[PDB]
């Protein structure tokens, strides 16, 4: 009831200003590109149960996270991010999606996908529905997210807290 | 029928801008000078056939690549390309051919050497006779590619791919 | 008696100006932000015996370090430092502290926590009260060291040394 | 008869053109300081036999270089050069010498130090004697190289080339 999650996406996605909107209820715009391996852990309540949440950020300069084989390894479940302000971010997705399935555990492993950066709606350039429609080929829950606004964090990453305890359960 | 293959040789050859025109069937002249390990991948059919092709790309400021021991290891088929506007490139082509024969699976792995900036012809510096030489002593197809014009990018592709689909029957 | 331990911590903190006040007793304000993976040595006589004491320096800008799986697992005790001039390097000692049981042979591991730059008095942030206390719920040593004074440099890693020489002969 | 060694050191000591000085017989006084892991070979006949010679570059800004695990577990003997030009570089070759003996195959295994840089009379700062002093401690050869003249440079690597061929002979 120690629960390890992994974020991950591109450079600029909002991965390190999510999980702190998440752990600490706020936003810090400074964040330098991400060089290493950090963690942000907190106890949560759910289903009146123990969870200490360990949430692990990586560098979005490589896809050589999830080749740790034991930071990725030892992980439960992934919070696929993109910024819906950049459509290269977005496309990507397939390609995360797809390399997680074969280099994960088990075949289908829990996943939610967010499109972070949704205040910015004047630079906004991924449309909703193409975003709901490529949760749907996947069949993985979707949300649209502000780490400046706290908007819809909370849901997407107890969500994935849900999904992992219902896997623990099931076994 | 997934197939794999892996774009490798010097940084500002144009491997990731040459993956682009094949892919996407045109040219984006900019591109940060790659710092991970992307891929894009693409569904084709040749010999009236199921092909999930994977191109994945690699950063030009390491041999440490194909050292990946999973990436290389992965791959079935192997695109080595140069700029006809430095020797430089040219000249590593042999110590590239030569570490990948080394490092491969088999003895005499599938390969295809592209020159590429074709279109730079004001700036060319190796002579094409020259090239197919290098091509000839190694018996390996040579094709003089531009990501700019697309010329000979498909055609250098499908070579590979046709190479590692006979490597595959025959087996 | 070969003794090796390592100094880790955030970028910023220190650790390669303090392992040179100790090696060499003085002080170098000069010192790029460490990219490699350097060590000082040094023979040195606590306990009437031989101490070749090996002192390896790591880049602040990972947690990759003690995941070089060699180094950190070669390493008998560990130097964990923080900057007394900024919260965030103090808040990680529990994240560092924690990366390390996990990580490291023992359960209880050797460690010796420094909060550095303690000279920078008109720059205090961190209240040597909440340090101490952080030093209690761990039950290891807590040195307010600088790199630039010595102050307490020697004690803090002659400490570690007798710590890890306890732990070598209760074996 | 293939023979690999590499070539280590700090960052500006000019192991990249101590190489080319030798594959090339000429100085390229421009060096992008070394990102990657390079090469150059090149057929050599010494004791009247077939010696493809296998020139292993280095980045000066790691020990992880001898890390490398095959680069390093591969390479036969090593050529550890120093800038006769700053102290620091000339100090580290004790921890070099060190970390080889540990990390290497053989207890003893086959070295050659260059000082390099001696064309920069002016700038000299590591007195000979004391150079010769530190090669005597270790019972290595010593060269005073520039990849400037050529000095020495032939001799150098003829001899760490002797070395290993008397190695694979005793064998
Ligand atoms: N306005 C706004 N900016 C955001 C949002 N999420 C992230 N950012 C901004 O986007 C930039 C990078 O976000 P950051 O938190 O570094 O994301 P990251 O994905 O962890 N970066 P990296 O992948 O390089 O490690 C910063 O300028 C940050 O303030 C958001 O929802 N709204
Ligand atoms: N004119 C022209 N420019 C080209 C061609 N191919 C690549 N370029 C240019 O060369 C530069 C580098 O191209 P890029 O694709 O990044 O090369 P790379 O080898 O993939 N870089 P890296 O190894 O770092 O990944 C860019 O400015 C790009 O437009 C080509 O055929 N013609
Ligand atoms: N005033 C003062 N400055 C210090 C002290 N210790 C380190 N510094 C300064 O802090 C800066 C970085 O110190 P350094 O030893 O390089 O830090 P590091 O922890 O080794 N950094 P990295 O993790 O990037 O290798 C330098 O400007 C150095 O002078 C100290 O005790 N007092
Ligand atoms: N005058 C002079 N300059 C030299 C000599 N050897 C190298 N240099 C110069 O020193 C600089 C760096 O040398 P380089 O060969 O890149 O060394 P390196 O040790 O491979 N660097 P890195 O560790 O970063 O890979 C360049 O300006 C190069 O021209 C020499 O014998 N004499
Ligand atoms: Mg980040
Ligand atoms: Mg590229
Ligand atoms: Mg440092
Ligand atoms: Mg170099």
């Amino acid at each position: 009831y120690l629960i390890k999650f992994l974020a991950l996406g591109d450079s600029g996605v909002g991965k390190t200003s999510v999980l702190y909107q998440y752990t600490d209820g706020k936003f810090n715009s400074k964040f330098i590109t991400t060089v290493g391996i950090d963690f942000r852990e907190k106890t949560i309540y759910r289903n009146d149960k123990r969870i200490k949440l360990q949430l692990w950020d990586t560098a979005g300069l490589e896809r050589f996270r999830s080749l740790t084989t034991a930071f990725f390894r030892d992980a439960m479940g992934f919070l696929l991010l993109f910024d819906l302000t950049n459509e290269e971010s977005f496309l990507n997705v397939r390609n995360w999606i797809s390399q997680l399935k074969t280099h994960a555990y088990s075949e289908n492993p829990d996943i939610v996908l967010c499109g972070n950066k949704s205040d910015l709606e004047d630079e906004r350039v991924v449309a909703a529905a193409e975003a709901r429609q490529l949760a749907e080929h996947y069949g993985i829950p979707y949300f649209e997210t502000s780490a400046a606004n706290g908007t819809n964090i909370s849901q997407a990453i107890e969500m994935l807290l849900d999904l992992i305890m219902k896997r623990m359960e099931r076994s």
